[PDB]
C-alpha cells in the first residue's frame, strides 16, 4: 500500500534514502535519525516542499497524518 519514501538529508552532507508505511508515526523518523547520531534535543526535521517543520507535529501522529506526500526530501538541521 502506501508509502512515505524518504530523502534524508544530514548536515554533514551525508545522504540516506530509507521507506517507512504511511501508517508509521512520525516517532519512527525522529528516532531513525536518532541512531543516525542526531538526537532529537539537538536537532530538527524540515521537509523540502511541502515545506514543514516537522518538530512542530506531535511525535505520535502517522506520515498520513502529517500530511506527508508519497516522496519526501527531509533535512536533518540543528535546533536554533
Amino acid at each position: 500500500g502506501p508509502k512515505a519514501q524518504l530523502m534524508l538529508r544530514y548536515p554533514d552532507g551525508k545522504r540516506e534514502q530509507i521507506t517507512l508505511p504511511e501508517q508509521a508515526k512520525l516517532l519512527a523518523l525522529v528516532k531513525h535519525v536518532q541512531s543516525k547520531g542526531y538526537p532529537n534535543e539537538r536537532f530538527e526535521l524540515l521537509t523540502n516542499f511541502p515545506r514543514r517543520k516537522l518538530s512542530h507535529l506531535d511525535y505520535d501522529i502517522t506520515m498520513q497524518e502529517a500530511g506527508l506526500c508519497p516522496q519526501e526530501t527531509v533535512f536533518v538541521q540543528e535546533r536554533n
